[PDB]
């Protein structure tokens, strides 16, 4: 029928050339010369035409020629439970999740801090140095598969970067945030209204809707944004502690926020609250609140998980104006 080297080399011409038409057709910016695309799809049909039985509907040679990229929002798995923070509003409600994790943990906890992005949650699947999957977070378990409208965006990066340091893990999930700038929210909405299309009220939405489109070459045009801000389930990584596991997403090609900072204990804490209440609007994008998360990977595990949030984790949102 076939032989093994036949059904090899045909998968491996068909993904590449797949690919291409994916950057040259959705995101309107190809990564090769179209004389050298030229080259590839010809060999395809050509090994096609030597053996029929790979002739399919579903081949780039064959009944997709022009264009098969669609987003239908099909439910995915998340292979690790992504769950939603609890959120402290007040000093107080502060202090609880601050001795409560004194009292399991002890003294031994060093939280890390980062700022809370306002826009939509994207987790990222990226096997082998892949990425083979985006989806949303829908109820923890199983969400929307947005997979060719997180291909377009230019911060999600298709293949990790090779290195010593940090080798390419196996199977990798990375949690972020997608958004957009201030600036480029209102200009999509005057884009949007120039050509009837009505404008959106704040950039969450924007965002959210900029994403979810069941085209992604609608996606590709918008300055979508991405911040990787935790860790799913990986494979070969065992990363010691969440900061150090962010060197290692930027290593990898990862976008990483640079407004991290670890803070030993909760008096560290509070200062970076307070700090980033008076100067949150200095950031390009929306930050609605401070991250704080329990920064060794092993003392997290004994913490532990509720049935929908993570008992490591605590988001400080800053009061409404
Ligand atoms: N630069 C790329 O990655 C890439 C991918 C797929 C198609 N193409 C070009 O798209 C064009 C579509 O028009 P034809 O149907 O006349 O080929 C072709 O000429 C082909 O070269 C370019």
């Amino acid at each position: 029928q076939t032989a093994p080297e036949v059904l090899r080399q045909w998968q491996a011409l068909a993904e590449e050339v797949r690919e291409h038409q994916f950057r040259y057709y959705v995101r309107d910016a190809p990564i090769i010369s179209d004389a050298e695309f030229d080259e590839l799809l010809r060999r395809l049909e050509a090994l096609e035409e030597q053996h029929p039985e790979l002739r399919t509907p579903d081949s780039p040679t064959q009944l997709v020629g022009g264009a098969g990229f669609a987003t239908d929002f099909e439910p995915v798995d998340h292979l690790e439970r992504m769950l939603s923070l609890d959120n402290a509003f007040t000093a107080d409600e502060l202090a609880a999740w601050a001795g409560r994790i004194h009292a399991e943990v002890g003294d031994a906890a060093h939280y890390l801090c980062e700022l809370a992005i306002d826009g939509v949650a994207l987790s990222l699947v990226y096997r082998e140095g892949r990425l083979t999957r985006a989806s949303t977070r829908g109820d923890g378990r199983t969400g929307e598969d947005v997979t060719l409208n997180a291909r377009t965006i230019a911060d999600v990066p298709e293949r990790l970067t090779p290195g010593d340091d940090y080798p390419v893990p196996e199977v990798l999930e990375v949690r972020g945030e997608v958004f957009f700038r201030l600036d480029d929210f209102q200009a999509l909405n005057a884009s949007l209204v120039e050509e009837g299309k009505a404008p959106f009220a704040n950039p969450r939405n924007s965002a959210a809707g900029s994403l979810r489109q069941k085209d992604p070459a609608v996606t590709a045009r918008r300055r979508l944004r991405m911040i990787c801000h935790g860790l799913g389930h990986v494979e070969g990584f065992r990363p010691a502690t969440l900061h150090q596991a962010y060197l290692a997403l930027r290593a990898w090609g990862l976008p990483v926020s640079e407004h991290t900072t670890l803070a030993t204990d909760l008096a560290g804490v509070r200062e970076r609250i307070d700090y980033w209440g008076e100067h949150r609007h200095e950031v390009d994008h929306e930050i609605d609140g401070v991250v704080v998360k329990v920064d060794e990977v092993a003392l997290q595990r004994r913490l532990g998980s509720t049935s929908r949030a993570p008992r490591w984790a605590i988001a400080y949102k800053y009061p409404p104006e």
